[PDB]
């Protein structure tokens, strides 16, 4: 297909903490944060993209963590009072670790947010 013309940001097999469960599950995805946008495939092969994202009409945010928190989680709401997601209005993304956190969110703001 293509080679070059590629520059990714950032990509990864994340898991939305807020996914619609009794609706399949595999709540782990392939995130893609590229320049252009960011969408998350069944794979890291994007092939079948199930839904594609920008980057200039989201935010990030602390988590609701209510009591205490329990990873760490960032959560995702569109600036245009919208909703993220089919229905959620933020799709809470966690993480493995600290550091990836940390990457992801550099990686953001690089590509406007």
């Amino acid at each position: 297909g293509s080679s070059g013309s590629s520059g990714v940001i950032r990509r990864g097999w994340l898991t939305i903490n807020n996914i619609s469960l009794m609706k399949g599950g595999s709540k782990e995805y392939w995130f893609v944060l590229t320049a252009e946008s960011l969408s998350w495939y069944k794979d890291e092969e994007e092939k079948e993209k199930k839904y594609m994202l920008p980057l200039d009409n989201l935010k990030i945010r602390d988590v609701e963590k209510g009591f205490m928190s329990n990873k760490h989680v960032f959560a995702i709401f569109n600036t245009e009072q919208r909703n993220v997601y089919k229905d959620l209005r933020q799709i809470e993304l966690a993480c493995d670790s600290q550091e990836d956190v940390d990457s992801w969110k550099a990686s953001f703001l690089r590509a406007g947010v």
